[PDB]
């Protein structure tokens, strides 16, 4: 339902490395995050785009000070996705416009440890993972609003990830129309 792959072996190999938990958040939790983050994101302009930037059509913030309700959600993510690992001192909040997208990349190994965990809000999208040496090994993850994904180990180090732009936004054969998306990303310390 939420993962498709280039073949059975990549699917088995990454089954606990690339994880989607649809409906990890309740509607109330989605609302908590939106009410806290929408106003903060509105204070910033969508950034200038660059050809050699991974992220296109976006604004963002780092946030370490959170309401108690949002902190309860972040602690649920930490329990679900991270061992005992330490998290970075801030959480990355990313606002992609409907025309925005993310190009294939591997998160910096200088600043991010073994695990990335992301909450998706507002609208559905498709995350594609592609092996960095072998373009024939890939996964597609369907990220609906309220979902948590986890990329760890090989899914974090050996595969790029990207968020498909509207015209390319397909989960298998199915078109996933893109809208404005907010994501809330927790990362481990290296
Ligand atoms: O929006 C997401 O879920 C991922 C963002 C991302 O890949 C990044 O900021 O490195
Ligand atoms: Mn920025
Ligand atoms: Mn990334």
């Amino acid at each position: 339902m939420w993962v498709r792959g280039s073949g059975p072996s990549v699917l088995s190999r990454l089954q606990d490395a690339a994880v989607v938990r649809p409906g990890f958040l309740s509607t109330a939790e989605e609302e908590t995050l939106s009410r806290e983050l929408e106003p903060e994101l509105r204070r910033r302009r969508y950034e200038y785009d660059h050809w050699d930037a991974a992220i296109h059509g976006f604004r963002e913030t780092e946030k370490s000070r959170w309401s108690e309700a949002s902190r309860a959600i972040l602690r649920r993510v930490q329990a679900a996705a991270f061992g005992p690992q330490t998290l970075l001192s801030s959480v990355h909040v990313l606002d992609l416009e409907a025309r925005g997208y993310i190009k294939p990349h591997v998160d910096s190994i200088k600043f991010c440890g073994a695990t990335i965990a992301g909450l998706s809000l507002l609208s559905p999208s498709v995350m594609r993972l592609v092996h960095t040496q072998e373009p024939g090994e890939w996964l597609e993850l369907l990220l609906e609003p309220g979902s948590l994904y986890i990329l760890r180990g090989s899914a974090r180090y050996d595969f790029s990830h990207e968020i498909l732009r509207d015209e390319e936004s397909f989960f298998g054969e199915r078109r996933i129309p893109r809208g404005r998306r907010i994501s809330v990303i927790c990362r481990s310390l290296p």
